[PDB]
């Protein structure tokens, strides 16, 4: 049934793709006909792959009414795409209604990020962090979003391209444009919250070509998530740290584009935070709090907004880039975005179900080879 | 015979000391022979776990002269250290005889560094980089220079103790003079090379006790080491990125004392270096070149001072440290130093020879469970 329709798919591996091939395969003669052949295989396969892990979770994760209903939105995604395996491509009716599909999923599928994390919250809320099982939580949803962050891109480009810039990819991203968004948004929440905020000094240095601006093939919104992101940490550290004072310093971002690496360093004098605690700002179960309650008139904390850390991270990552902090503890952090700079470069990082990952649910992971102190 | 000797202490594990520890056990009524009670089984322990690893060799690594010699006197020091586990703790003559043998394996030992490196030298000259084994080498060299920096703690300590600052230790190292001495260094053989050198521009900040000089309990040399070699490679970046302008940048070190965390950041101009070649500077295989030849008046260049940036980060991380690299291709580069400000939290980092090590000898280590591209 379903179970024989998931196992089928989960068997193939998923097609990662260039940013520069998503650029040129929706451009002259985006060809829908083409598309369709190869989502009408890719998707289910991206579905298959991600919905065996989670069939691996945690029972008391796995029964959150917020994971069923995620599951639940997965199967009936992977039904529907399924009607198609055997239509023919030159039946024009059948494109038409692959579309409609797509569009639909892309619909049904809006709110899955902040669905699986109510689970989280669901799952940590009723029965703790089970350590046994917490590195199986990690590495779950590491993939899972990551998973859904490439098929969201796969439906948001068909939907752009057919539903009748290149898609949701912009051959001429402005980076310091979102950089600038991306501070005045925050900053509008950090006034709410705080009732005041650190002033942006920017800098860029175009290496490759001085003084001209600094473009690259890119998803905006991607971008702007990552960047959103770091501004509000860096907000919430300047503004706490220094509440006494009252004089709060600015935040410094950095921007080069280099040979091969766009970087995006954003500076803070929040005070920091020690190495050894700096790794468990990317584990979701350390990260998810509960949701701002609807019901007030009083500020949102910045908390309760963006991604948060891991996501933003999984979106660097997402295209073969990197998100990295480092710290300075009693002064402040350094938050740093990593993008290439090249579109050919830009391949997307897809998890893949097969006997391997099964082994990662089931080992553990102790590096028994140093001593343990 | 000596694979026996070999197999005996090998199955024991290292005993890793915190420097609180190796502080107070030498300071009041700091005891001869309860050194010897420990050294007489510590010293043959972590010597014969390590040499189950060069056992473990490729061939032809493990063949070289330079190899050979290393492990000769690893044999010979263990045969002699064990002369001594069958003697009475209260025999004068004995206790006395064993501090003679360890001074003795103090100066015996005293290039293993740079013999063992000169083999990695003869190794890649005679038939290159197996890229099988390739992955071995790293694991076995981060292992060795490792229990070696361990080794030699423990001799330095036992030889200043009891040869007749605590032992090697200072208990208030001067975090601020160490560096200045780094970088005078440096700069001297910058000068001879390039004809020019960056000025230093240092900053502080005691956040634990605001205004007052910046100490911790720490090994001075340890610390010299790899601030030394960080200011030398941001050097080299500095005068070459700007040869062509002649005016050259500052290079800006920032140093905080935190709660937890002593931080050291080295911040140059030299135009950086990509994500995607950082971690090759880590690489020992990458990073070995042949020494330069004794025989002529030319300035030495830069890179044939020093242990090594490989080296460097493993003295940090050998007391709960670490030594990380953040650059931005296209403008520049920061390298960080992390140590523990406190003595109790700076454990010995050791390896330890067992299943899961030999097991790394005999895996591949790949990540099936992501994409390849
Ligand atoms: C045209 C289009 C529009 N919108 C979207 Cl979301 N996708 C597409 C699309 C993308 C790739 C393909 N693939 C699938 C595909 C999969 C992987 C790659 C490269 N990556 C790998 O091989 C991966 F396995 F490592 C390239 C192409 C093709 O084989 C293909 C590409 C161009 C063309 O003119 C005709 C085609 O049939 C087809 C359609
Ligand atoms: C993870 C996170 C999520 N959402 C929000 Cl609003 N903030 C955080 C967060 C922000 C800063 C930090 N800290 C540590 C920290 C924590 C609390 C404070 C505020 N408190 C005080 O200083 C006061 F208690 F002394 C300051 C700094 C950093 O140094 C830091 C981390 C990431 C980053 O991108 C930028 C950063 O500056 C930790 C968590
Ligand atoms: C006194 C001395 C001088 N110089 C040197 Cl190099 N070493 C020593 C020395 C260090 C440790 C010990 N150990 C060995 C030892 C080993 C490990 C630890 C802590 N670490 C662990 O247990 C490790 F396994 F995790 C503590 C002590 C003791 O058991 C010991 C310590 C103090 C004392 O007054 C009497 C003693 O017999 C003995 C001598
Ligand atoms: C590894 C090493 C060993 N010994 C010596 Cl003398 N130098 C190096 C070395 C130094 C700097 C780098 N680069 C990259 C690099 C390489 C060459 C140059 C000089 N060449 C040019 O800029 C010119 F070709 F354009 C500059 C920067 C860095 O950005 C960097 C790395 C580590 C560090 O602690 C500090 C750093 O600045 C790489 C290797
Ligand atoms: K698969
Ligand atoms: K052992």
């Amino acid at each position: 049934g379903v179970p024989g329709q998931v196992d089928f798919y989960a068997r193939f591996s998923p097609s990662p793709l260039s940013m520069k091939q998503f650029l040129d395969f929706g451009s002259v003669n985006a060809c829908e006909k083409t598309s369709f052949m190869f989502l009408r295989q890719e998707l289910p396969v991206r579905l298959a792959n991600i919905m065996k892990e989670i069939s691996l979770l945690p029972d008391n994760l796995l029964r959150t009414p917020s994971v069923q209903l995620v599951q639940s939105w997965y199967i009936q995604s992977l039904q529907e795409l399924l009607d198609f395996k055997d239509k023919s491509a030159e039946d024009a009716k059948a494109i038409y209604d692959f579309t409609d599909t797509v569009i639909r999923i892309r619909n049904r599928h809006n709110d899955v990020i902040p669905t699986m994390a109510q689970g989280v919250i669901e799952y940590k809320e009723s029965f703790g962090v089970d350590p046994v099982t917490s590195q199986n939580v990690q590495y779950f949803l590491d993939r899972f979003y990551m998973s859904r962050i490439s098929i969201r891109m796969l439906l948001n480009q068909h939907s752009l391209l057919f539903g009748g810039h290149i898609g949701s990819i912009n051959p001429n991203c402005n980076v310091l444009e979102v950089i600038k968004d991306g501070y005045e948004n925050a900053r509008r929440l950090c006034d709410l919250y705080y009732i005041n905020s650190p002033e942006l000094e920017l800098e860029e240095l175009n290496a490759k070509s001085p003084g001209q601006p600094i473009q690259v093939v890119y998803v905006p919104s991607h971008l702007y998530h990552m960047v959103f992101e770091l501004f509000k940490n860096a907000m919430r550290a300047t503004m706490e740290h220094h509440a006494n004072r009252g004089v709060y310093p600015p935040i410094q971002v950095h921007v080069t584009l280099g040979n091969e690496d766009l970087t995006v360093k954003m500076s803070d004098r929040g005070g920091g935070v020690p190495l050894r605690k700096i790794d468990r700002l990317f584990n979701y179960m350390y990260s998810t709090a509960p949701r701002p309650r609807v019901e007030t008139s009083r500020a949102v904390p910045l908390a309760g907004f963006g991604y948060g850390l891991p996501i933003s991270r999984l979106y660097a990552q997402y295209f073969q880039g990197d998100l990295k902090l480092y710290s300075l503890e009693g002064y402040g952090t350094d938050a740093v975005i990593y993008i290439k700079a090249l579109s050919t470069d830009s391949i997307e990082r897809l998890p893949v179900y097969n006997k391997a990952a099964w082994k990662h649910y089931n080992t553990n992971h102790e590096a028994d080879d140093w001593c343990v102190p």
